[PDB]
């Protein structure tokens, strides 16, 4: 059963919503007590999107160790990912502290700071070389070193400095800039090219800390990136690529963070991306 053929059946039946709701009903439920403490209220973008206690990232500071972020450990694929919400104005220092402490090399961003006229994400990196950002609370300095703007995505080289030790580290920021305001990309071509760029950079390698991935809530678009990448890894690993079941992979990742893949559309897109990814390895004025 090629994923290909299952896709065609689901599409012919119009049953993407029914499959997605099955996945919702079978998904793990673990407690999130820490996330729900009163003092962490202002560290969560949404009241219904919380990291599970067992897989949450702890900040290595003393006063409050809480950040809305989850370590997704995919054991057979041998890759790990941190999935996190878009930083809030008050949690930007905590975001970079996490990056520092976890020894991440890359950050993947899948939203714009501003979408449908709402702030989805704080401007948590410097837009200009000459205006560095100082996070006073976590004692970090962040500088824009360079940026390569392409048509579907931007890669920035950032320097993060620990002002306590003066150690510096180069962070790669991979920003997918063209996810539509509504729905999903009609084609996964640019998303896949993006993903292979992140892989090519070495940021997903085992010599680094887990890559940091976010969108606004850290579960929808972020879920598509990790699901797609893990499925692709699993196909290559196993003698058989037609034995990878994206449904069961998704359920496995949902043991580490709630809600990954948030719409039936996003589920369909992730199927598409894995199918086109595996393979790889009209005149109109509607406006
Ligand atoms: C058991 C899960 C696991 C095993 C390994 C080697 N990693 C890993 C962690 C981070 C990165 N960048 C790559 C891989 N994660």
């Amino acid at each position: 059963m090629e994923m290909e053929k299952e896709f065609e059946q689901i599409d012919k039946s119009g049953s993407w919503a029914a499959i997605y709701q099955d996945i919702r009903h079978e998904a793990s439920d673990f407690p999130c007590r820490v996330a729900k403490l009163p003092k962490n209220k202002n560290r969560n973008r949404y009241r219904d999107v919380s990291p599970f206690d067992h897989s949450r990232i702890k900040l290595h500071q003393e006063d409050n160790d809480y950040i809305n972020a989850s370590l997704i450990k995919m054991e057979e694929a041998q890759r790990s990912y941190i999935l996190t919400q878009g930083p809030l104005p008050n949690t930007c220092g905590h975001f970079w502290e996490m990056v520092w402490e976890q020894k991440s090399r890359g950050v993947v961003m899948l939203n714009r700071v501003m979408e449908k006229g709402s702030l989805k994400c704080a401007q948590y990196w410097p837009q200009k070389e000459e205006k560095e950002m100082i996070f006073e609370d976590t004692n970090l300095k962040l500088t824009l070193i360079s940026e390569d703007i392409k048509s579907y995505y931007t890669v920035r080289q950032l320097e993060l400095e620990n002002l306590t030790t003066q150690e510096t580290r180069e962070i790669l920021h991979f920003h997918y800039t063209t996810w539509p305001d509504f729905g999903v990309p009609e084609s996964p071509a640019s998303f896949l090219n993006f993903l292979f760029k992140v892989r090519e950079s070495g940021s997903l390698s085992p010599e680094h800390g887990p890559v940091v991935v976010h969108c606004s809530a850290g579960i929808g678009r972020s879920g598509t990136f990790c699901l797609a990448d893990t499925c692709l890894l699993l196909m290559d690993k196993r003698k058989d690529p037609s034995s990878v079941d994206i449904k069961k992979v998704l359920l496995e990742m949902r043991k580490f963070r709630m809600g990954l893949i948030q719409t039936a559309d996003q589920l369909r897109f992730s199927y598409l991306a894995v199918i086109e990814g595996a393979k790889f390895i009209e005149l109109s004025h509607e406006d």
